[PDB]
């Protein structure tokens, strides 16, 4: 079926959308940048892949909790999409339980093993 193309907004700092850059880096952008358009594709129930449409990189997380861009699909590119209050979602590494995607108030990524789902830095609101 169809796959939704959206932006994942983290309400920290001035507000940032998760984005994948053309050089393989992952970060945040306040504006609705082309690199922040993400294709969310279901892998299995409750699990999704997050693909940067423009950069052509999947968002991935290493065993050390580091978010990075993967040019090809792997087992480090899958995340459990967990519903939170007020329609926000947390994204937990499928391969490494307990690690979550997160952006800090400075608009940069945080290590997945240094944040918990109760923290705002792991809360993403699906938008446009």
């Amino acid at each position: 079926g169809i796959k939704r193309l959206r932006r994942l907004y983290c309400n920290v700092g001035i507000g940032f959308h998760l984005q994948a850059l053309p050089d393989g880096r992952i970060g945040g952008a306040h504006a609705d940048t082309r690199d922040s358009l993400l294709e969310l594709s279901p892998v299995e129930r409750g699990v999704v892949s997050i693909f940067g449409v423009a950069s052509r990189f999947f968002v991935a997380m290493s065993s050390k909790g580091k978010l990075y861009g993967s040019p090809f699909f792997t087992d480090e590119c899958t995340f459990k999409e967990i519903l939170l209050p007020n329609n926000y979602n947390a994204y937990e590494s499928y391969k490494y339980p307990g690690m979550f995607i997160a952006l800090g108030k400075n608009g940069k990524t945080k290590k997945g093993n240094r944040v918990s789902p109760t923290m705002k830095v792991t809360h993403f609101l699906p938008r446009l």
